[PDB]
């Protein structure tokens, strides 16, 4: 019986997202969070970041044939969180073994030789507390890098060393 | 230091604020929240809004002689919340009767002939919600507008209307 | 690396384990084994022991919110070995420094005031020879007692008394 | 302000503690407090209790190779508190999840079949009031029993029964 507010998320409709066709659910509460980067263009304003959110979803649906944008949430350098598949629907961001048991949040950019700005990290972190607040994440959830669960550079050398310093990181 | 979370607030230092010099403390937990608009330029990128927070504080300090920017928090149209005097230092935004007992948050822009983006409204309500969990804001806080509290056109015709729809609104 | 069907380990399904959620892996051959007891009530039947193994998992999983019962294997007084996290997943039985480089077998019961029956000791030693045959443990593995790596009364005095005699033990 | 005013703690040198080598720090204000018990023998006089603080330390530094005794503070039945790693240094009493986010305080003795004497329970409650005064603990900190976060009988049945009673207990 826990309903009270948490965080601000730019909702699906606001970034003009094509409707989702996904239906398979995740079991509450989820234990894992997998952090990735989109290795795409970065954006630093709400307008440019909505455009970008759109280009990622578009590529995932129109080209890779997924039911919706791959991630559960995306993060913009504008410091805003963008609604992806949400807390309840299984994403498609870290392979068949990890997708069924995790929330995948992806920073929008290529963080190999750049770090995302403090407002991004802050937003990403708020998001997770919120997940815990809503009961979508276990209070003792675990943060993982994309590269820890799949062979990739994601989330980029720099954002990778950053996230290892997070309270909930577990190699 | 401090683990980065509650309602993604842009910290003082991040928006290049001059150091605060106020020492009057506020009585946690506070009953009222007064909404005002700054009546200055509006911005909508994190870059433009930090510069605007900087400009508002500068007018209050260099010109008006105040110990720091008047409001406890500033909400930019970029959808981020800006740390003014915070949850602990008594503000200066609604006169002697109200400053000691209420928390003031201000929307950056003139909202007489305009409304702020949904994201600004989200950052706002979500800032108050994050207040509660601090002890800053009592669970059942009442929200007054600047008009309901002092003879001002603030927070603007159109923004004022919106405010009255809000949940914890006791005029 | 022959094909010996060593050890009669009771499968998770047989004692009715709740599905594990652990994904962390151990690198074989593991160089260490840490012996603890559950400090709890004991069982001398394949029927109570299956139940006790359930109880223990329930504690670690429902109370402590863990990904599975902590030990890799549990030894009952009934003379059988219950599959915990097995030879390949990293247990949670002796801390951050030893978990990654060891396998934790734990005797069901409290052995401060009793030695565990010869069949339990036999289950344990055969368990270990078995691990060596599968190549999961180094032929020259070292056996430490729980209290030798973490502050605890575990594995119990009498049993600590016994494991110190064991060929593979090492201060 | 009502000037600090808290605790009569027997410092490290007074009990002769080996120089600490631990460097990793806690960030204040700390939110959780974990109550354990030494599980070993008790002590009811200053030199008697100062003798144990030294033993317990020796066991953790000499036998397990740690940088300093495990707990932040120990409670003798002489009714004194003994300095452990204190308020600022990360302890080693409840695992990698809770160590970096709590203060571990352990009663010297085994409270399975007995309770600490009023003096001891006062020394502990007073210790915590103090931590809050010094701003080393959140004013709304939570007290957890060792067994609530690690598998162990610590702090013993009867003491566990006692802390469940405490104002800041939460499981
Ligand atoms: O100051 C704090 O540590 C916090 C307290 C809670 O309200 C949380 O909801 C917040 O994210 C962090």
């Amino acid at each position: 019986e826990d309903p009270p507010a948490c965080g601000s998320i730019v909702p699906r409709r606001e970034w003009r997202a094509l409707a989702s066709e996904c239906r398979e659910r995740l079991t509450r509460p989820v234990r894992y969070v997998v952090v990735s980067h989109t290795a795409g263009s970065h954006c630093d304003t709400p307008a440019s970041c909505a455009q970008q959110a759109q280009n990622v979803q578009s590529y995932h649906v129109r080209n890779l044939g997924w039911c919706d944008v791959g991630y559960n949430f995306l993060i913009g350098e504008d410091g805003l969180v963008y609604e992806g598949r949400g807390w309840n629907i299984k994403g498609a961001h870290a392979g068949p073994t990890w997708n069924p048991i995790s929330i995948g949040i992806s920073f929008m950019g290529n963080y190999m030789n750049r770090v995302p700005p403090p407002r991004a990290l802050r937003a990403a972190q708020n998001l997770l507390a919120c997940g815990v607040a809503l009961g979508a994440l276990r209070s003792n959830y675990e943060v993982k890098g994309h590269r820890d669960v799949q062979p990739t550079l994601s989330p980029g050398d720099r954002l990778y060393e950053i996230i290892q310093t997070w309270s909930h990181y577990r190699a």
